[PDB]
This record gives C-alpha cells, structure tokens and sequence, in this order.
C-alpha cells in the first residue's frame, strides 16, 4: 500500500528538513508511529501500536538517502516484521517563498491520518509553535 | 452560547502536567482553536482566533482568575472583550490509581468538543510517550 501527500509551508527547505531529520521525533509528525530510536548512522528501530496480544511491532530500518534541506529517505532491512519504507522531500513552491513537503510511505484511514499530521506540522510551523 | 468539557486520565504527576498548560504561548498546541495567546503580565494576556473570510483574526484581552500550581488554573475574557470566554483546567488525582485527571471546561460566546477532545487524546499520547 502508499499513502502520499503534500502540505507548502512559508518556512525555508533547511529548517523544516531539520525537523525530521530528528528521527526519535518523527512520531510526532507521523502519529501512527510509536517510537524510533537511533541505533548507528544509519539505522534505527522503530515501533508501532498493535493489538493484543501483539502489543507493539518493532522493525530495524536504514536511510537510503539524506540530502539536507532536500529529501531523508528509509527503508525497512530484510526481514523487517512489517515491510516498509518512507520518503520526504522538502521542494521549492512555486507560488511565493514556501517550501512543499511532500510525504510518501509504503508499507507491503492512514491517507486522513497523514494529511492531518501534516496540516497539524504546517500549522505549528507557520504560527511559531 | 458554547459550552465544553472533557477530561482524560494521563500516567503521569500533576505537577508536571500543569506546567504545560501555565506555559500560556503554548496554548495553541494544547487548544488548536487558538491562534496565539501573549501575556501582557503576571494576570492579563491577550488572546487570539482565527476569524472567518469577512473578518479575518479576532483577539481580547483576559486575564487569569486562579493560579493554583499543579492543581487548577482559570481564565476570563475581560469586559469589552470581542468574544466572551472563559476555561478551567483541573489536575486530580485520578482514582484507578497514580496518574492525574485533567478536566478542560471552556465556555464562548461570539457577538467544538471533538477538536477539545482530540487535543485532550494527543496531549495524553505525547505525555506519556515522553516527545
């Protein structure tokens, strides 16, 4: 399954790249994560919500790409419980001086799940937090 | 006349819980129908919502009735104000047991309480999950 969506924020392409970039935060910009924790450079583990008697879901997962203020890409390593992999890339917007964020996840309503999260981040990015 | 309230039970102490919500800029993640809330001192601030097209952003001035650290705090649009309001905030003990039973009251009223409780749902989620 994919789930894509966009959201143009007025704030520059390097300090909302920052913003995820923090991966132990993501679950706040991605509610339907738990958890992500830095194990090394390059991977991380991280940990979902599940029903009993599962509790959670946990999975490594490794950055296939990070470009400042550009994109930060991930993917779930062979063997992952639940596979899956993630994208977000940070786009000049063409109206005025915004940025486009635009977000799409795999995983092999969570689309209303999403767009709220990042309606929710555009808002507390355009008001200051 | 636009009266709400919800409460939800959060595993962690009052105290701490409080401090968020004494935190007043910090509203608007708390309560997302605020704009943006300034304290102009120690009782008054001015607050701030987002108006519809015609108009376009609505402010008052309030101030805080009672300030009871990690226990309640309440506040109450000033006479004048361009919208009437009030809230209230308690931190109880909650009686399952540990944990505090923070009850939200908000009361508006121009010249709802699905917003209040999903804030009240992210608010317990992020609390207990220490982001």
């Amino acid at each position: 399954t994919v789930v894509r969506d966009a959201v143009t924020i007025g704030k520059p392409a390097e300090q909302l790249y920052a913003v995820w970039r923090d991966l132990p935060g993501l679950p706040l910009l991605m509610t339907h994560l738990r958890s992500v924790e830095v194990l090394d450079d390059k991977r991380s583990r991280w940990t979902v919500e599940a029903p009993a008697p599962l509790g959670t879901v946990s999975w490594e997962a490794e950055l296939t790409a990070d470009e400042p203020g550009k994109r930060i890409a991930w993917r779930s390593l062979p063997g992952a419980r639940i596979e899956n992999s993630g994208e977000v890339l940070f786009r000049p917007a063409p109206g005025a001086r915004g940025t486009e964020v635009v977000v799409r996840l795999t995983y092999r309503e969570p689309s209303q799940q999403l767009r709220d999260d990042l309606m929710r981040f555009k808002r507390e990015q355009e008001l200051g937090l």
